């Protein structure tokens, strides 16, 4: 199946989201950390990854900056930040998409959908 | 690079031509869906921004007839916010979306990564 890679330490949203992706028939891994969700991306080859930007170690724009150096893979980033020069920053370190919280499923569904079609 | 425009509002079109401009881009206007269609046909843009709301129907009809002959991303703008609203657009087959108001810096960021993905 298509493989989605989540890194968010907040497990409410972790489980949120892997039960609205696997019912969509995606197969979901996870990661609590930055540095675990840099191994699982290189481990599980993820065809996507949804990143939480805040990370118990550090700013997940770090995540982005190390994954880009060995890795094209689509990476949508989430934020409870709104503020434009937190999602400009992200975008131009190599994220396909940023949405901010809160955010309905449904868009982060389609989304989802652009950045697999594209890499496809 | 060539950015193809594709909006009736005289002074969002023109607010958006002069700050692409000043990011060295080449800009091409369209004041209609059928007009735009066709500059997207025959100036082989690198993007489109695409407004929604046009004289001459719905830019998820551009969207959809656009793709049987071009993958070239299209960023939608529209002062339209709702999250159905975004989830046609993208489904047709748009690559981003953007709500009016939005930052201009916010518009360039996704511009560039639009760039990057169909560079590959
Ligand atoms: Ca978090
Ligand atoms: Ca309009």
């Amino acid at each position: 199946m298509t493989n989605v890679l989540i890194v968010e330490d907040e497990q409410a949203i972790r489980r949120f989201l892997r039960t609205a992706l696997e019912g969509d028939g995606m197969r979901v891994f996870e990661a609590e950390t930055l540095q675990r969700g840099l191994l699982e991306a290189a481990t599980r080859k993820p065809d996507l990854i949804i990143l939480d930007l805040g990370l118990p170690d550090g700013d997940g724009i770090e995540f982005i900056r190390d994954l880009r150096q060995w890795s094209a893979v689509p990476v949508i980033v989430l934020s409870a930040r709104s503020e434009e020069s937190d999602k400009i920053a992200a975008l131009d370190a190599g994220a396909d998409d940023y949405l901010s919280k809160p955010f309905g499923i449904g868009e982060l569904q389609a989304r989802l959908r652009v950045a697999l079609r594209r890499h496809s």
